[PDB]
């Protein structure tokens, strides 16, 4: 990996989710639920997001936690959350 144009990069307690959808609005709606899950695991979570525009049909938001355990927990929980693909034009 090289140097990328992000604030927070990869880490030991940093986990990013990459969401795809027609609109940023849809991405934000889902992302907000990830942020919601994040605050449920770690209120002191710090997160960044890719450049948000009208043409961002994809975004990468990384939540860094206090310990690497919280990362794993978030990854474990998102497994049961990010199943049942929901891109079906209804979303």
């Amino acid at each position: 990996a090289g140097e990328i144009g992000f604030i927070i990069k990869e880490g030991d307690e940093v986990a990013d989710v990459t969401i795809f959808a027609e609109t940023k609005d849809a991405l934000e709606s889902e992302l907000a639920k990830y942020i919601e899950l994040a605050k449920s695991v770690c209120a002191g979570v710090e997160y960044n997001v890719s450049e948000l525009t009208e043409e961002s049909k994809e975004l990468t938001a990384r939540f860094k936690f206090e310990v690497s355990a919280e990362k794993l927990i978030f990854e474990l929980k998102t497994r049961s959350l990010a199943r049942l693909e929901h891109h079906h034009h209804h979303h």
